[PDB]
This record gives structure tokens, sequence and C-alpha cells, in this order.
């Protein structure tokens, strides 16, 4: 029961243009895949025309009350229409119901998020491997970067791994305490991803993106370890002033361990795009067997 009048009409166009009917989704609300403040994740089908089933990761508001809330969750959903690159997570589309929230549809992602995937042990992935995930969350920002898009809070724990092992970049957005959350820092504020600057100004460029796929880099060669574990309350800005870096994981090599000190160069201006980031990490992964 929202009233799609009161919301910005070029939102409610752009809507129309992605929408699922109702009967066309099965939620299975006894298969939650996440809870949250403010959303909750289920497992979905989703019946094509030629009846095919499709299956998906349905996303929901907790509260349709507040129109900030509603309008940021559509716009959420929206912005993802505007993305089509194999690194990137896409919409299937999003269902209005004449009776509570609307529903983003995703595409189900099986090996969940890339932080978990990794540090699950039953898992074994290669250094290469691992160095092939890297790159293909490069390549997916090297894509939204081209498209002027500023992630903010690109991380492992928002990058998902489909059942090819295929990684697509993504963002929890509103749903985003549902796991992890205690990496964000009263704004909530991933601070031990953020570069120098945007800890001093709150502000992000996409150099500011390159600094935190860095960490993410540093996640990847270490199998998940929180960053910084020497640090939990005392202030990352000061930590980094000090003159300091993530030390180098056992087994990241050693061009791989350069290009993460280029990606924290402290003048953004300097740091490497994402076009270059590509290039440097596909040579580094070509030199790897297996
Ligand atoms: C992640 S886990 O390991 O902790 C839990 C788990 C375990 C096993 C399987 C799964 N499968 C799964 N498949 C598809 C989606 C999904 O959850 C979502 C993953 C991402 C989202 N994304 C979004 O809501 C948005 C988004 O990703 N935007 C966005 C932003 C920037 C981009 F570059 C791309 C997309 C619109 C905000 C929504 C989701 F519901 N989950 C999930």
């Amino acid at each position: 029961h929202i009233d799609l009048s009161a919301l910005n009409p070029e939102l409610v166009q752009a809507v129309q243009h992605v929408v699922i009917g109702p009967s066309s989704l099965i939620v299975h609300f006894n298969e939650v895949i996440g809870r949250g403040h403010f959303g909750c994740v289920y497992h979905g089908t989703l019946l094509d025309n030629d009846g095919k089933k499709i299956h998906c990761a349905v996303k929901s508001l907790n509260r349709i009350t507040d129109i900030g809330e509603v309008s940021q969750f559509l716009t959420e959903g929206i912005i993802m229409k505007d993305f089509s690159h194999p690194n990137v997570l896409s919409l299937l589309g999003i269902c209005l119901r004449s009776e509570g929230s609307p529903l983003v549809v995703l595409p189900y992602m099986k090996h969940g998020d890339l932080r978990n995937f990794i540090r699950n042990e039953t898992h074994n992935p290669t250094v290469k491997d691992l160095i092939g995930f890297g790159l293909q969350v490069a390549k997916g920002m090297k894509y939204l970067a081209s498209k002027k898009f500023v992630h903010r809070d690109l991380a492992a724990r928002n990058c998902m791994l489909d059942e090819k092992f295929t990684v697509k970049v993504a963002d929890f957005g509103l749903a985003r305490d549902m796991y992890d959350k205690e990496y964000y820092s009263v704004a909530k504020l991933p601070v031990k991803w953020m570069a120098l600057e945007s800890l001093q100004t709150q502000k992000f460029t996409t150099k500011s993106d390159v600094w935190s796929f860095g960490v993410l880099l540093w996640e990847l060669m270490t199998r998940g370890a929180p960053p910084y574990p020497d640090v939990n309350t005392f202030d990352i800005t000061v930590y980094l002033l000090q003159g300091r870096r993530l030390l180098q994981p056992e087994y990241c090599p050693d061009p791989l361990y350069e290009v993460m000190l280029k990606c924290w160069h402290p003048k953004a201006e300097m740091r490497p795009s994402f076009s270059e980031l590509v290039s440097r990490i596909s040579a580094i992964f070509s030199t790897f067997i297996g």
C-alpha cells in the first residue's frame, strides 16, 4: 500500500519499465537470505513468459511508512538498470504489489558474497583464483568508472559470486546491516576501506574507490581477514597518518603488493585508474599456471 502518486514521477516512470507482475513472482518467505533493520532478502522463483522458472533473490523493505525510505529503496534498484556488464550485478526487475513493500528482484548468486566465499574453509581457491577474483572486480569497476559511477562501499562483502564463479560488483544498500555491520563506524562509514581524504571530508570519488579496491585485494590475498586487526576502536585516520599501510600477505606476489601500495597513494590523483589496474592485474594473473 505505497501511494505511487507521492513519489517522483520520473522515478515511477523508470520503475514501470522494469515492472514484474505480482503473479510472475513467488516469494519463499520461509527461506530468508538475510534480515536487517531496514530490509530483508528472501529466496524467490520468477516465471518468465514461457513458464521457465528462474531462481532469484527478492529484497523487501521492513516498513513502507517513510517516503524517503521507499524512494531511496526504489532508486537503488533503478540505478542498477543502467548497468550491463558481466562483473556488475544486474536487476531482474521490480515487483509493485497492491499491499506491502515493493520488491527488488535480483538474479540468484549461488556462492553469496565474495568475503564469505573466501573465508569458507571448505573452498580451496588458489592464489591464481584469488587474483582472478580481483581482476574481475577491477573489470566491473573499470566499467562503472566509465559511467562516472562512484561506488563508495567497495569491499569483498559487497561483491557477489555466481555458480560459474563470476564476480558481480554490487552493494547491499539499505540491507547492508544484514551482515558485517560492525565494519561501519559512526553517517555509517566503512572506515577501514576508506581513502585518507574521504576519512577527512566524507567525500568519495573514483580515486577513493581505487583505495577501497586496494583493501579488497588485500582481503582476497588473506582469504577474508579483517583489515588492520591491530585496530578496533583506535582511529584509523591517525593510524594511517603515522605512515602505515596494511602488511603484505604471505602469499601475495610482490607486484600485487606494489599494486596495493599504488592504490593507497596519499594523493588521490596519483592512484592508478581502473583501466590501469585491469591491465596490470591481467599481467600478474597470467604468470600463474594454476
Ligand atoms: C551475501 S551473503 O553471503 O552474506 C548471503 C547469501 C548467501 C547465499 C546466497 C546469497 N545469494 C544472493 N543472490 C543475489 C542477491 C543476494 O543479496 C543481495 C545482493 C545484492 C543486493 N543489491 C542491492 O540491493 C543493490 C545493488 O547491488 N546496487 C548496485 C550498486 C553498485 C553496483 F555496481 C551494482 C549494484 C540495489 C542496491 C541485494 C541483495 F538482496 N544474495 C546471499
